């Protein structure tokens, strides 16, 4: 089973510079606990984003090019990606743009957060199709001290 995980603000905006601007750290923690012991499947600006492996779990960078980094695997068709995470029960694909377009139609799963915050950006989450999905968990959460925008966790199934 392959599942997309991304946080979205206002017009789906996901990026700005190849960075993310906000700090919603209990996103994070939603994302680290939901990502933990899965492979997770990421384009190369991506990679350059976060700018480090990310621990507990089996990193998959795509790129058309080699790669210059032996902590991570490198891979260079979405089919090769697929086949390097094994027999796994969850893939998951962390972005950015133009892989979550390309996974988009073979997923069976969504983790989306929704933040309450307006972000010029250049990257946006596809476009999909609501009546393909069905929500099947929800869980709202107002703006706290830790977490200056409030936000939405949701979890969307193909139907
Ligand atoms: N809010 C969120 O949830 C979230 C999540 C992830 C990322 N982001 C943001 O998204 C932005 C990055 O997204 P992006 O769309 O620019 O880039 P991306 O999807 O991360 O990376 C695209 C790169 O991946 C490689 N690639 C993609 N598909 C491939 C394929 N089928 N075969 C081979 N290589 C392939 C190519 O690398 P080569 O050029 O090396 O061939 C391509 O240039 C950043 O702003 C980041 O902060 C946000
Ligand atoms: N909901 C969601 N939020 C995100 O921030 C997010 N980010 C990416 C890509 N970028 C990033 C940037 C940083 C970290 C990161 O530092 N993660 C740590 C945080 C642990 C914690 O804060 O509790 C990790 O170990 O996962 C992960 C992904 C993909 N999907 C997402 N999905
Ligand atoms: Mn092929
Ligand atoms: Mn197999
Ligand atoms: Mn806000």
């Amino acid at each position: 089973m392959i599942s997309l995980i991304a946080a979205l603000a206002v017009d789906r905006v996901i990026g700005m510079e190849n960075a993310m601007p906000w700090n919603l750290p209990a996103d994070l923690a939603w994302f680290k606990r939901n990502t933990l012991n899965k492979p997770v499947i990421m384009g190369r600006h991506t990679w350059e984003s976060i700018g480090r492996p990310l621990p507990g779990r089996k990193n998959i960078i795509l790129s058309s090019q080699p790669g210059t980094d032996d902590r991570v695997t490198w891979v260079k068709s979405v089919d090769e990606a697929i086949a390097a995470c094994g027999d796994v029960p969850e893939i998951m694909v962390i972005g950015g743009g133009r892989v979550y377009e390309q996974f988009l139609p073979k997923a069976q799963k969504l983790y989306l957060t929704h933040i309450d915050a307006e972000v010029e950006g250049d990257t946006h989450f596809p476009d999909y199709e609501p009546d393909d999905w069905e929500s099947v968990f929800s869980e709202f959460h107002d703006a706290d001290a830790q977490n200056s925008h409030s936000y939405c966790f949701e979890i969307l199934e193909r139907r």
